[PDB]
């Protein structure tokens, strides 16, 4: 065993943090909840993963730390029954996750990479969602039953590019900070076309303009045509919305201020239908005709605070899987405890100056389009890269791909692992597999319960569940460092420095309210269950 | 045991049988499905009750059919495994189905008796259903708490009522023919407004005129003011549907002709948003305001073939609880089988007579008014009632009472049942109960697990998970009837006439293809944790 504390420890856990939420997820949550909320978001749910990294600290300050992944040090130093519940738990976490990250990369390649590479089109005037999840669900089937047989057969060529998903993650975050620092000086061009509070899609139209002047004659545009349902100057059919108002470019990126800052402080939340609108713009008030709605920037899903922190939660996650090589290390009890929460430390800062990064740049009505559909179908992350936007998106499609790779040879391990136990003999046939270690019928169960996930069919549906999982996985593992220091049991000696009960208590309660906050029905069926098991035994 | 076959067997599957969908959700199914497909979905739904009749009769042709409830049946005659599948899932059907009639009894207080007596209100222009979900979530948990303790205290009395809300039944059903007959010669007077193909809601406005006179004076109407934002009848913020279109009124409620029962015919499904349209009117073609959005009945959810399969199906449900007084009876393997299939071809001899009847008198618009939107707040089926249509409301609600009492007063008994039979020890608390014999802790998980139907908080909702878990129900009691046969075991001798193994194939793959019609999603989730307890086993 010879592997130091930087590549054994901090770069497993730092490949396994970050991932595809920050590059598709952020700059809405950033638009949506303010900075003031994102930066209370973020505080919160690192210190779940902070007070779970002492208490996973206090597991591996302990004993012997016995060789091979994580789940021998709770099952060893925690008895079976909290340490089958544990690897269940994060079994179906790390499933999960792989549907999550397939539904990113297809989200990447379908609007951004390749936009007519799309079987279903939106038939009909309204309904472009059921269109797009029976276009995502399809791909998703593809894809999985691609990266399943990939690691059937690659397990080796998987292992070996593991560095280079990593290496496009960090040149894809030096990219960002370069273009937001330049942003100071010179901002890049990319103009927002309005109407009033009103903000349009550009990517129907040709030119911003309301009456354009050619061969020296004054016709009206094709933006006159979407809105007045005729092309002569001298109508009346016009909306008085489209009459009263006049139509204006404003800079989308305006470039790093102080004013900037200020007008994206405060949350702006919105309904399901809505229009995203700014503040400070004059608009005469009248009513708006319904066959121009779809000329709009329209939200798609009901924003609040508990969507917000459902879906920003698995950004953090990643801490379990840092330990995966705990044979390999020199001193196991010293390059956990400090890589681990090193880790945790240098994303959380990546966050939080990536919040203050995005509020003082990007101005808010481009952070709020989901999609990019205010400029020119671009990335809202990718307009502010230096030099292209293209950098982020390949960068962000191979890492969402790396990360989903990464998941699916990690968990058949971890289920094979289990079976082999013989903790519980209804999973014993799941301790077959292959001549060299590999597992065989473990591969299928979990490409078909991520299958389950695919179907969900939207990233933003599939996120509160791993939430949910994860939350579970960690309020777990504090009640089981909890317990066993309030009940006195031997065997139970933690050589660590920081470490006392009120932590992993705090730790409990912070991972059991977080899970009543992200989705409160499904906590509450948990809760029943859990509770039926526990007036079992 | 001295009881026959009408009050013994006839009668209880006929109070089980009818319920709350005849009464709220028939009239939207035959209006938006047509009289067709609606005869469609009848045919369907009461094939696979009647094929599982069949079985539950080759049930009750062997051997001794021992005492008490219909779970020992199974249970002795074949074989555990099976009869424990059956009981779970029958317990898990009538402990939603609880839940079912308590909103269904919501729904008919709030908007049809009790209007004003509504904690919550829509606050805002749009999302009057997210105030109508949280008002259903605070009178289901009332009525819930409410009727558990009734339960707790009063079993005597509940079984000593027991005929009053078969009688309110089948006097509300009796009600609805004889205004339908009387439809013929004179109808009643409900008038509809409508503008185009666009219908209205009278409920906000006084008069349908667009102008009226006062005073020998032509002044606008009110119902200009909530069109045109003006009470001046020179202006020209009108938009151009309610300028180029008129303004007319209706029978509802024409009489029984053919041109009625032409008209609504075919099926006309509409998405979510959309305004509900005649055919046969004079309509130009104009765009319309959104602020005059709420002046129209729009269609509540989305409606298409496999939704409505979902929500009809529990209307058919109810053979297996007819089969509770087996130790009563004088020949319990005579009046079972006779008893059974004779209520099963009566109740849906009332459904194909009620489809007809709905489909040949009241105007499908007023058909497709989920709510009774269109008719002055009142029932759709109320309308059709000859003394008045308070008889129906009455009725309907203490209906949906007395099948709420008799679920909660049923289920107990069935989970008391299966935990002092030990076959699961985990259930094994579950036996304790009073020195009556009435059961205590089994009465509070009922009371948990129908809590968890009322915050899913609409009919609409609930309805597919009954669909499943009786679907469920019924295919097993399907399989273990033709595994018997096929597999040649001993003390398995069917001494019915009608009975062949084809038939319970048929059941049972008719009774799969529902399962996979009504929710396809949580069917694939029942079908790979079956697959998996047989890759068990
Ligand atoms: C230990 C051993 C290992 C293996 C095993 O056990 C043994 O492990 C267990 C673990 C099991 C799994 C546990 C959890 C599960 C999740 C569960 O999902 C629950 C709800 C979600 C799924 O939603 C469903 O999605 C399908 C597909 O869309 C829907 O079906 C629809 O499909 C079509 C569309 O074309 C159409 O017919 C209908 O739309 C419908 O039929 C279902 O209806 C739907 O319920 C999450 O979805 C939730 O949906 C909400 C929408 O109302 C959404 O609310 C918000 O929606 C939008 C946001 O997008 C906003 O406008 C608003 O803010 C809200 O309205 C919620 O966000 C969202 O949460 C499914 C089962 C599964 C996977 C378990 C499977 C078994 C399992 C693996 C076992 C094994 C045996
Ligand atoms: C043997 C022993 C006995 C006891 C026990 O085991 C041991 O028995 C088992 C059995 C277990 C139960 C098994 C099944 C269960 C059903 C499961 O529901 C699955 C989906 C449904 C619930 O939907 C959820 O509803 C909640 C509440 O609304 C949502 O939460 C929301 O709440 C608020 C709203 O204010 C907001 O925050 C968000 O909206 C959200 O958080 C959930 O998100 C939601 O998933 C059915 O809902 C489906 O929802 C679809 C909407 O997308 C809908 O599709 C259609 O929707 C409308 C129609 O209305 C139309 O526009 C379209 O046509 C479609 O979009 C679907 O129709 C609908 O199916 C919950 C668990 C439960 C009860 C199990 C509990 C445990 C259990 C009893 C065990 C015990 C231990
Ligand atoms: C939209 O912009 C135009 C500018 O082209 C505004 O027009 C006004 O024009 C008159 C004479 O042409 C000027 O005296 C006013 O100062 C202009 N008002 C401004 C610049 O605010 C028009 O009023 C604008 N419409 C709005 C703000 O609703
Ligand atoms: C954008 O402009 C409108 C007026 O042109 C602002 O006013 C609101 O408009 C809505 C229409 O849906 C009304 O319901 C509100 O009553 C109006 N509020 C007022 C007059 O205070 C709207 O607030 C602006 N959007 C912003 C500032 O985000
Ligand atoms: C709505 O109804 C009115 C009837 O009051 C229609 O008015 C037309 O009026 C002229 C002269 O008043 C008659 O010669 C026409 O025969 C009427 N047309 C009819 C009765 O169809 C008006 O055209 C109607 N609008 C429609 C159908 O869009
Ligand atoms: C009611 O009348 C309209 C015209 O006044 C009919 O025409 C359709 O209107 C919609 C508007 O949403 C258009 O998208 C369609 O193209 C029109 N169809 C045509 C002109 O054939 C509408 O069909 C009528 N509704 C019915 C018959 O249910
Ligand atoms: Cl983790
Ligand atoms: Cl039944």
């Amino acid at each position: 065993p010879s592997m130091g504390t930087l590549m054994g420890v901090y770069l497993p856990c730092l490949q396994n943090i970050f991932g595809v939420i920050l590059f598709l997820r952020l700059t809405w949550m950033v638009g949506t909840a303010g900075v003031l909320q994102a930066l209370l978001i973020v505080l919160i749910c690192c210190c779940c993963t902070l007070l779970t990294a002492i208490s996973m600290s206090a597991i591996a300050t302990n004993g012997v730390v016995p060789a091979g992944g994580s789940y021998f040090m709770i099952s060893r130093s925690l008895g079976p029954e909290f340490g089958g519940a544990v690897g269940l738990c994060f079994y179906l976490g790390t499933t999960f996750a792989a549907a999550m990250y397939i539904l990113g990369a297809i989200e990447i390649l379908l609007t951004y990479i390749a936009p007519p590479a799309a079987i279903f089109y939106p038939s009909g005037a309204h309904d472009t969602s059921n269109a797009t999840l029976n276009n995502m669900r399809v791909y998703g089937t593809i894809f999985l039953t691609f990266m399943t047989l990939v690691v059937f057969v690659g397990v080796k060529y998987v292992n070996k590019f593991a560095s280079l998903f990593l290496a496009c993650v960090i040149i894809s975050i030096l990219s960002i900070y370069a273009g937001g620092i330049k942003s100071i000086f010179d901002p890049p061009v990319f103009p927002v076309c309005m109407l009033g509070n009103r903000t349009l899609s550009r990517d129907q139209f040709d030119i911003c303009a309301k009456t354009a002047v050619v061969d020296n004659e004054t016709v009206a545009t094709q933006l006159w045509s979407f809105f007045c349902h005729s092309p002569n100057l001298t109508t009346d059919s016009c909306d008085p919305y489209f009459m009263l108002n006049n139509v204006t470019e404003i800079p989308g990126i305006p470039g790093a201020a102080a004013g900037v800052l200020q007008e994206n402080l405060w949350s702006a939340y919105l309904e399901k239908g809505d229009i995203v609108e700014k503040h400070g713009l004059p608009s005469a008030d009248a009513p708006s005709l319904k066959e121009s709605l779809p000329l709009y920037v329209v939200a798609d899903i009901a924003t609040s605070f508990t969507v917000l922190v459902g879906i920003f939660f698995p950004s953090v996650t990643g801490i379990m899987a840092g330990s995966n090589r705990s044979g390999d290390l020199r001193d196991a009890q010293k390059s956990i405890p400090v890589g681990t929460i090193l880790a945790i430390i240098t994303t959380s800062l990546v966050y939080f100056s990536s919040v203050v990064l995005f509020g003082a740049c990007i101005e808010g009505v481009v952070l709020r389009d989901k999609y990019g559909d205010g400029v020119s179908r671009n990335l809202v992350v990718g307009t502010l890269a230096w030099p292209s936007p293209w950098v982020i998106v390949i960068g962000s499609f191979f890492s969402t791909c790396g990360a989903g790779l990464q998941s699916l040879t990690g968990a058949p391990r971890l289920l094979q692992a289990i079976a082999k136990d013989n903790i519980i003999p209804f999973l014993r046939v799941f301790g077959h597999g292959k001549v060299n270690g590999e597992p065989t019928w473990a591969l299928l169960l979990t490409a078909l319960i991520a299958e389950l996930g695919i179907l969900i069919a939207s990233l933003d549906m599939v996120a509160p569940i791993l939430s949910m999982f994860f939350l579970m996985c960690y309020l777990f593992v504090n009640l089981a460092c909890a317990v066993q220091t309030l009940l006195r049991t031997p065997n139970w000696r933690p050589r660590f420095k920081y470490y006392h009960w009120a932590l992993s208590f705090l730790g409990m309660s912070l991972c059991l309210a977080l899970m009543f906050v992200s989705s409160w029905y499904y906590a509450l069926v948990a809760m029943l269950i859990a509770g039926m098991i526990y007036k079992y035994i």
